[PDB]
């Protein structure tokens, strides 16, 4: 008994897969943009958080005061955000990011007493979560090439860092390949 | 592995859970004008339709003509259709119907290639869906009580007909006991 399988093939065949094929061009569009005013640029896939927690909070900058909305990415309806990514008050970069809305299940299912459903469970199956979306995106045409997840557990933290490190291995790949 | 477990839990947590408790008042405010004016009453559940065949249609007329859009069911946001249940052109009862959309996944995987998940796999997991969703709804406080499930496999039928055995065997229930 695994929810796991069966809400990352529904996040996939439900939304991902909907809404990746116009991702890339609604992110070049916008670029033209961003380019010509403030000279940046976003980047073109779309970044997953998936915290291992299950923490999804209603908005990132609670979660990192240096990951900063930017604007709202155009249609070309989904409603997709972009956010900076600071360093000392700095831009640093640029990417639309949401979290994955499958691990607000799980934390909901973990404080729903009925479903006996411990926070040792709860870590497991978000695990379980991550490794099968990816298993799904690596068979999966383009859709793969079109987001990056981005999996990460808290100890007991900056995640602006961790998108950065993300977002710079992700233009270090592009250029040297 | 078995994607109707956690297909089952993501509608409960994420869609039901939420929805049912505002909806008897929803329903109740709707009948006062209903029965003032068409001396009519819409059912006080909402009817889930589940389909072992995972056919989902944009609209319910196109499964059966006998099944027509009444009314938009006000807010006390979630979009929720009363639909009225005909008998030789005759209105046989009313009620907010609607289908459970994690069948759509069902069906969508079952044309996804690299899944590979056959018509076989998409009846054996429809009906572990239902199971399941049963098992929850039994367990659920008040849940249970404010929608019905309503599982059908179609031979190789008439919609409208399932519907009213299903609302008539619920006054019968709701008047004998
Ligand atoms: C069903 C797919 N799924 N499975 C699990 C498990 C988690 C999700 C998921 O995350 N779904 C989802 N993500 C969305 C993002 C946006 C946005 N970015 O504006 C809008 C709607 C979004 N939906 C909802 C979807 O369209 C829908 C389904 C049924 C009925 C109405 C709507
Ligand atoms: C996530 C829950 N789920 N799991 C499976 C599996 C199927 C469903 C499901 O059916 N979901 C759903 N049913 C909806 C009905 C209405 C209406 N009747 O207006 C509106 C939104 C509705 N959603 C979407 C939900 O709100 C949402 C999730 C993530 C992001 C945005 C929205
Ligand atoms: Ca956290
Ligand atoms: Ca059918």
């Amino acid at each position: 008994f695994n929810v796991a399988h069966g809400l990352a093939w529904s996040y996939y065949i439900g939304y991902l897969r909907l809404i990746l094929p116009e991702l890339q061009a609604r992110i070049r569009t916008y670029n033209q943009h961003y380019n010509n005013l403030l000279r940046g640029a976003v980047s073109q896939r779309l970044y997953i958080l998936l915290p291992l927690d299950c923490g999804v909070p209603d908005n990132l900058s609670m979660a990192d005061p240096n990951i900063r909305f930017l604007d709202k990415l155009p249609q070309q309806v989904y409603s997709n955000s972009i956010y900076e990514l600071l360093e000392n008050g700095q831009r640093a970069g640029t990417c639309v990011l949401e979290y994955a809305t499958p691990l607000q299940t799980l934390f909901a299912m973990s404080q729903y007493s009925q479903a006996g459903f411990s926070r040792e469970d709860r870590l497991e199956q978000a695990k379980l979560f991550c490794r099968t979306l990816e298993d799904i995106l690596a068979d999966a045409p383009e859709s793969q090439n079109n987001c990056r997840l981005i999996a990460y557990q808290e100890p007991a933290f900056s995640l602006s860092q961790e998108v950065l490190r993300h977002l710079r291995q992700e233009e270090k790949e592009e250029v040297t390949v």
